[PDB]
């Protein structure tokens, strides 16, 4: 007969260095190649499993792969991959759904930082605090002297990521970081001390 695809390359991300494992069956088929970005992946890094289902008879073969970061290195940082069904010359091959391959990664350092500060009481307080080039979007949490910053009337979570206090109170005094949490990696921040006098 013809040769199908029994499964389909799945599309997803590259989490801090763990690969993208992509895997492709077709029945009727020989062999299996993937391409990501139009360039052929060595068949070394292929797992291909071969057989005959032994109650269709039909002759199937599962192929895996590991997408790692420096196969999206070496290539937009999102990059297409699929996989191609061959066998006999008589037979013609077929292409697989293509999965496209994205990278989560996050930076070493902050891009701004808060510093310490010694502020006049009921003075705006403001913490600036910018994560790290990330993808996704990490996420941001303030901690102070070893509890989170639980948003209230006092202090409120900026859009820009910064913590502002309205009006400093002496308790506002302690030691801030700020954390940047992603899929790929988690950083904090330098720890800095602000207090309040009156
Ligand atoms: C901000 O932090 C300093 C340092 O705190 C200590 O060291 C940190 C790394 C961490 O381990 C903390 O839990 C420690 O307490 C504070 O200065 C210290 O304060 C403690 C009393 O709380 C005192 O025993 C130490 O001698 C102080 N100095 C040092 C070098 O530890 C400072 O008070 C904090 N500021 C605020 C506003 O909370």
């Amino acid at each position: 007969d013809e040769i199908t695809i029994t499964t389909q390359p799945k599309s997803g991300y590259v989490i801090r260095n763990k690969p993208l494992r992509l895997q492709c069956r077709a029945n009727h088929a020989t062999k299996i190649r993937y391409k990501c970005s139009s360039k052929w992946i060595d068949d070394s890094r292929i797992e291909k499993l071969i057989g005959t289902d032994s109650t269709s008879g039909v002759g199937y073969i599962d192929a895996s792969v590991d997408i790692s970061r420096i196969d999206v290195d070496t290539s937009v940082d999102a990059f297409q991959c699929q996989c191609y069904a061959s066998g006999d010359d008589d037979q013609d091959v077929v292409a697989s759904d293509v999965a496209t391959v994205h990278l989560a990664y996050m930076r070493k350092h902050f891009l701004k930082s808060p510093v310490a500060q010694r502020v006049q009481e009921g003075t705006t307080l403001q913490l600036p605090c910018q994560a790290p080039e990330s993808d996704p979007k990490a996420e941001l949490t303030w901690y102070k002297d070893g509890v989170v910053v639980q948003p209230d009337a006092n202090v409120i979570r900026a859009s820009d990521g910064s913590l502002i206090m309205s009006a400093a109170r002496l308790s506002d005094s302690g030691n801030y970081t700020c954390e940047a949490t992603n899929v790929a990696n988690s950083r904090k921040t330098d720890p800095v001390e602000v207090q309040i006098y009156h």
